[PDB]
């Protein structure tokens, strides 16, 4: 049952065709994420392939591809596989998912043990000169960028790995500093980052109460603030003021 088969199968998403996967890795001591298995260059994964080839948020190869994963007796789950290359390095089924926007595809990662803070760190992924699909490295992060709501809130609220609203990519930065990166004067875009930032805050004053999400500094010592002010976001700049006016006279 070599790559190129399985390959084939996953990406046209038909489980039955992966009758007889399980006892070729059984019989052959062998794990989907061997390199056999693996594309050489990148590390994709035959889990990598599935959730890139989802139709209406779905994939029936998935669950299937996970259970044969647990089976076969793999001690580096298929689920947390990353890529391996300068340009991909670090990314996961997890972002891809929610890359693809399928909440449904996300729930099943995490039920079936994804990491929830895995972090897409190679190149494609990080803050550069120009145009940038820089997102903060973290699905959280990711989810928030891309205006995704109800991914945001499950990652959050998740019994199995909730999501931590503290947590930071390569540069210190949290979900609130990846937002103030993507911030721009887009009225469409910036209405909906702030509502985003706003949404966060909520949820980490029930999450995370005792935690000021504001005073978090990245490695250049910036807090969502100091970073609004230096990289000329205005507009949410003004908002994070207007926050800290309004929550201190609410509570004065």
């Amino acid at each position: 049952f070599d790559r190129d088969r399985l390959f084939s199968v996953v990406s046209r998403g038909v489980p039955e065709e992966l009758t007889g996967l399980l006892e070729y890795l059984r019989w052959n001591s062998k794990y989907l994420t061997d390199s056999a298995y693996t594309e050489g260059s990148t590390g994709k994964t035959c889990l990598m392939k599935a959730v890139l080839n989802l139709q209406d948020g779905v994939n029936a190869c998935i669950m299937p591809l996970l259970q044969i994963d647990k089976d076969s007796g793999n001690p580096k789950p298929l689920v947390n596989a990353q890529c391996t290359d300068e340009f991909y390095q670090g990314h996961s089924a997890l972002h891809i998912a929610i890359e693809k926007r399928s909440l449904q595809c996300v729930k099943l990662l995490v039920e079936n043990g994804a990491d929830v803070h895995l972090r897409a760190c190679g190149r494609f992924f990080q803050k550069h000169q120009g145009t940038c699909f820089y997102f903060g490295e973290l699905p959280l992060s990711l989810a928030a960028c891309t205006k995704q709501w109800d991914v945001v809130t499950y990652l959050l609220e998740n019994p199995h790995q909730p999501a931590s609203l503290e947590a930071t990519d390569s540069l210190g930065n949290t979900v609130l500093h990846a937002l103030v990166m993507i911030a721009d004067n887009s009225p469409e875009n910036s209405a909906l980052v702030i509502h985003m930032y706003d949404g966060l805050l909520q949820m980490g004053a029930r999450l995370c109460p005792t935690v000021q999400l504001e005073e978090i500094s990245n490695h250049q010592g910036l807090t969502p603030l100091k970073l609004a002010a230096k990289e000329g976001k205005i507009e949410i700049f003004r908002h994070i003021l207007q926050r800290e006016f309004s929550g201190a006279a609410a509570h004065h």
